[PDB]
């Protein structure tokens, strides 16, 4: 990996950005920007470089003119038993945009909408698709040179419907996963949620240091988990005793057995944060509230559904 | 299970009001024939091993309530029972929580006041002896199965679903619950009123701390932190058990089991480590009448967490134990 | 069997001897060298088979009710240990040296005490019921003798757990405590609870505020008739549950009057002829906040000095009541 | 009935200190908080009136956790002499009162009526969330905070599942009873939304909008603002027989009872001039009139499906503007 380099006798390799990813410009499309993935050689990160070959590719043909913001795969190649995914030239993450612009505590109201809506077609999309991201996170959200348009990247982490709790980003992991119960489109909902009041907010949601921490966080604000949602779960042994008492697990391991969890966690108190805002913003952040409130239900059978969440007053009103 | 209503009238005389526990229904209602006294109403599921295993609790009850006619050794009072659409009914004097509940709501999930638990150790020990005198095992002591009067001055060992005859010993190793399962039954030796003396044991630590004591994944690391305080089980011991050759190896090295990909450590002994104390004492800076009450609670511990119930402190010793006494 | 009690004498290797308080059992006042010479209270009890027994009972409601109230805030008096010295049982106390009957002497001068430190002192004995209650304890004997003071006299303590009893005991007769505060339902024979000691406050708050006894009969029958001049016959109802009904009334259920040469007079009714009001006031003239605190107090009695246990009002109402609240 | 006296004790904590069966009480265990306590009347027949009454409002209170949707909050329930008794909200008193001391029996500031309407047509949003038709909606089951800025929707004693089709023509308050009740045709939310729409018109004027003195005049009443009802909603009514012939003409009948057979009724109601009155208003407040009777326009269409819908009412220039 070094500058000045050809790759695929076309691609002038001109900057790095932080697998490898280098901005190149295209010598047979008039030195047009391109990015560039490059996957390591081994043998699990290969096969995961078809599979997102794949997903984007699936996700490209779904959607030819680009409404429902998802990462523009523009071709592949091979360069010394190395993929190359090349990509529509962009900026930064919403990790880097979050420090530099939202200087850690957070981003304007107005562009938390706008980048709810974008997000919530990116859903749409999945859905249709019958695709799971199950790694959404400021840090896998491109943005352009403008800042104004999200794309969602990073689909070595995908899988179809019909297909473990360590396996992404603990914080923006759903409470279904956590448990072992059967897990659809919700979870991507909820990892959205999560990113919504850190684009908001600059911190994390659920800062929980294990799966049960971040059960304990979730519960937090919506009390106990429902007995029938405990039941369906795989793991529940692991999180909860025989009487569905929660088990909260401290690490030499201490437990507390806890019959109830009264909630304590206030939502509107944490995303106003003592701003005293005008009236108009104000509204804005209730209402960013309110569908945090319908996104963030344990039982993912009760969350908001993506067409009620693009029609919700916080991106409609 | 049967799902019952607010204003529903059972055994034309229980007007229901209200919820206590969703394993069984238990409800609250006032009896229509008897000045509209509150009872506790246990319905019990109606499927084959439940209402035998109601019944059972039923003849038990009647035992310690008959061999304890003034109440004055903790036992939950069943004032009559009664059969409604198939499902056998437990009539109960009306107790309003758990030790559970009294854990989470005054305890703040970091204990009780020593001298509450000194209190209620001594209650508990007044139910093993009832226990005892009557030939029975609990078998599942714990928080979850000792109620409280409104005041939470007075417990009642409750739900004698897990109980036993002395001599049924038919307790296997995945009955009941695992954090207060005596060594004895996980390598499955012969036992007694011990395991009982055990789960009070784990339940008095629990009381003080708000923390399970064995907080044990599977009956392997129960036995790892049973070891953990008192070092490796006797040979003797080891020896008695049908199921010692799970836990153990044949030079009686224990295999601490690591799990679905299980690791194995052979261990020629285990190093006490647990610190009963410290755990005890914890951050608090005591007034010198609580420091040295939970000081008695330690040594009380040390002696109730024999890994061998032969050597385990007695109800009587318990009952006059500088803790219980002083 | 006394003790020989000393001044000077040490008790415990620790408690220095230095003055007397009451002995009747005897207590004295005594420095711990263990803890900075902190004042303590010893009650040292007689060495009989009675008295030891008497002694292990106290013993074992003190700590129940210690316990049952770890800061302190419902009025009983604090056992901090207890010793063996030459086979007398010693129960060392929190330093109080004064009971109410010196208080009525020394401050009410023997016509009672201000009527806002009766209200205080109706709300520490309330909350001292309502602690018995919660540990099912009959004390059994209330009165001024009973009920110790801090110096100051703002703060009342319950002591004297000798009479006391489980609610269950059902073994109290009625020769067996202090006449003047002993409830109907004990002189007719009648099953019991905590309404005696509802009762024994009534007679002790009326005694608090006049400095004089409300019921001063020479016998359980004058006690009676004492009684029914405030309120009326006693209840048929309550009449025919009393195993001693015939020593105080005849088939007909009229009260046998006996003045005592035995002389009976058979009374089909009696007159409510005892005014409380007129005997609380009593000739004084008080500014008005004092007035209205007195007809309370009076209305309070009535509640509290019904025949009939059933219909005595609760510690709970008597908490609410308008003496205590307003 | 269960005659209830001051100063009494209810479940050994609710002091009774005034009367409002529903009384005042401080809860001695939770710092004299106001409470209202409704004592349920103890027949076969009520309590299970007061029973649907707790089931019902746990639904809605459990739908509603921040209490955003304006129905009485019950904050729990317990017997006392075998009467359920319901804790309520400490609420000072109902519209029907609000009318008599503030509104001098000649209806509210329009100002009091647009934020009034708003909290009704959420009470509608959430009773439709919960398949639940209030089927009494009415000024005297409205209750109001100290303020006067907070109504509830209160006893749901009259309440059913949108499924039931119990409500039979001479249940609830007449002057409030939709058409599709009165001509016995199955029924939905619409039946609240007529409700809400005839309360709004008292609550301007103080006035009833159809001071029917039976249901056949009901009908008529309705018939005087937007004509003879549509033919297609007449056959579907069980009981249109009794207030139309063969011919689908209305019958008008009149008390000794009189009938004049009707080919069509011309609509007669002004319902601007109405609400208007006597007043000259500022171009200000005489928008708003104007919005409201537009409001009511389309609330009071005669066919449930042709009325404005909850989310329409919400969006309405007479809220929004
Ligand atoms: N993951 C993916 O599949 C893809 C990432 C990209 C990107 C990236 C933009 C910012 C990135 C990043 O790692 N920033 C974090 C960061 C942190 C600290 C310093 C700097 N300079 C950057 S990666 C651009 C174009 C296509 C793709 S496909
Ligand atoms: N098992 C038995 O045999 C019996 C239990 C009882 C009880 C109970 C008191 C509290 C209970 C409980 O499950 N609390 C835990 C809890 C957990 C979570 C929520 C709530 N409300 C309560 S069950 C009362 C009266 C008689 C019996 S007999
Ligand atoms: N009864 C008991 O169990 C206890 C009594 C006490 C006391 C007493 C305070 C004054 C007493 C007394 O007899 N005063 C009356 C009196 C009468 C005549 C003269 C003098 N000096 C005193 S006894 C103090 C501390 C602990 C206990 S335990
Ligand atoms: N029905 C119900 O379910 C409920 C009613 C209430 C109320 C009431 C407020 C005023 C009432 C009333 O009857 N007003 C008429 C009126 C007018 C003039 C004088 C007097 N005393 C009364 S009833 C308050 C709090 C909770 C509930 S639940």
């Amino acid at each position: 990996v070094n500058i000045g380099e050809v790759l695929d006798k076309r691609y002038n390799v001109y900057g790095y950005t932080g697998s490898n990813v280098v901005r190149a410009r295209d010598n047979a499309r008039a030195n047009q920007e391109v990015a560039v993935k490059i996957i390591r050689n081994n043998e699990l990160m290969q096969k995961t470089g078809l599979k997102e070959l794949e997903f984007l590719k699936k996700l490209n043909d779904a959607d030819p003119d680009d409404k429902f913001h998802c990462l523009r795969l523009l071709r592949h190649f091979y360069h010394k038993q190395h993929l190359c995914l090349v990509f529509e030239p962009l900026s930064m993450n919403l990790r880097e945009v979050l420090k530099k612009y939202g200087k850690d505590v957070g981003l304007h109201i107005k562009a938390v909408r706008s980048y709810s809506q974008q997000l919530f077609l990116a859903l749409k999309l999945l859905k249709r698709c019958n695709i799971l991201h199950a790694d959404i996170k400021p840090d896998n959200i491109l943005v352009n040179e403008s800042k104004t348009i999200l794309k969602l990247c990073d689909f070595g982490s995908a899988s179809h419907v019909a297909d473990t709790p360590y396996l992404f980003s603990r914080f923006y992991r759903a409470p279904e996963i956590i448990i072992g119960k059967s897990y659809d489109y919700g979870i991507d909902m909820w990892s959205v949620g999560c990113t919504l009041y850190e684009l908001y907010t600059g911190k994390i949601l659920f800062p929980g240091k294990t799966n049960n921490h971040m059960l304990k966080l979730a519960m937090d604000l919506k009390g106990k988990m429902p007995n029938k949602m405990i039941r369906k779960g795989v793991f529940k042994d692991q999180h909860f005793d025989q009487n569905l008492n929660f088990m909260y697990i401290e690490v030499r391991e201490k437990v507390t057995v806890m019959s109830t969890i009264n909630p304590t966690k206030d939502l509107l108190a944490d995303l106003i944060g003592c701003q005293r805002l005008p009236e108009d913003q104000r509204k804005k952040v209730h209402q960013l509230k309110d569908l945090l409130d319908q996104i963030l239900m344990l039982d993912p059978a009760k969350r908001i559904s993506i067409n009620q969440a693009l029609q919700h007053a916080f991106i409609q009103e």
